[PDB]
């Protein structure tokens, strides 16, 4: 089959969908057309500003059916929504605000209303639950969570759940939990490349594995794709972290077999 999925986001949706996800699908015979609407650091408030003025403010990164990766500049949300008959569309908050429910309360309903007016009843609208920062991250946003990884993580889980209920979204892609699960394994607190964005190999792959299982409902621990540059034991830890996040999206599952 084919899965057409669009993320409305920023560098954190980029970390999940712009690489690995297509390969994961391809290895199971699933073709996937992936779009990512990117503005650096973009929050829900800024997405709402852009839908109010139909701003051509986004870089549109697409992974085509054959795996080619293209960018189109100066894109609007309206145009992105009409680019494919999307099976799935995600929205998310900027990481500094990702565990602050009131930031979703203020902007998410207007954004979601705008999208719902431009899709059919077969399209699934989703939240992308993003991840806490590394424990020693220097990112200024981390102060919102007392520079404590677990506090941040727990705040994100809670905010996203409540935000989904606010706007009537039922499906959440639990990337934050998958990252947090990976951090309990022998991998430890080595899932980031700059304290907040994901590690380019294992980090991004763990997020992609979570998206793969969320969209295809196939157990990613059985997926045959072997990414280059990730050794087999790390690959298996990534897959298990993602699969446990899908099963148990609201809490850390200790990867005790891999410690």
């Amino acid at each position: 089959d084919t899965i057409k999925v669009l993320a409305i986001g920023n560098s954190f949706s980029q970390d999940a969908v712009e690489q690995y996800l297509h390969e994961l699908g391809e290895a199971e015979g699933i073709t996937m057309i992936i779009g990512n609407m990117f503005i650096g650091g973009c929050s829900l408030e800024r997405h709402v500003q852009n839908i109010r003025n139909n701003a051509p403010a986004y870089a549109y990164r697409k992974v085509e059916k054959d795996g080619e990766k293209t960018e189109t500049r100066s894109m609007t949300i309206e145009k992105a929504l009409a680019d494919e008959k999307w099976d799935y569309i995600s929205v998310q908050q900027a990481s500094p605000l990702s565990g602050i429910y009131d930031s979703y309360k203020a902007s998410l309903p207007e954004l979601v209303n705008y999208i719902r007016e431009r899709i059919g009843k077969e399209t699934v609208l989703m939240m992308h639950q993003t991840w806490a920062y590394a424990t020693n991250a220097n990112h200024t946003g981390f102060k919102n969570y007392d520079q404590n990884q677990m506090k941040m993580y727990t705040s994100i889980v809670d905010a996203v759940k409540k935000a989904a209920n606010l706007v009537g979204i039922k499906k959440i892609i639990p990337s934050g939990t998958a990252i947090q699960n990976a951090r309990t394994s022998f991998i430890g607190d080595h899932m980031n490349r700059d304290g907040y964005h994901l590690d380019l190999t294992i980090g991004r792959y763990t997020a992609a594995c979570t998206w793969f299982e969320a969209l295809t409902h196939r157990n990613v621990t059985e997926n045959p794709y072997s990414p280059e540059g990730i050794d087999p034991i790390h690959k298996k830890a990534a897959q298990m972290a993602a699969h446990n996040a899908i099963l148990y999206p609201d809490k850390v599952t200790e990867l005790t077999e891999l410690k």
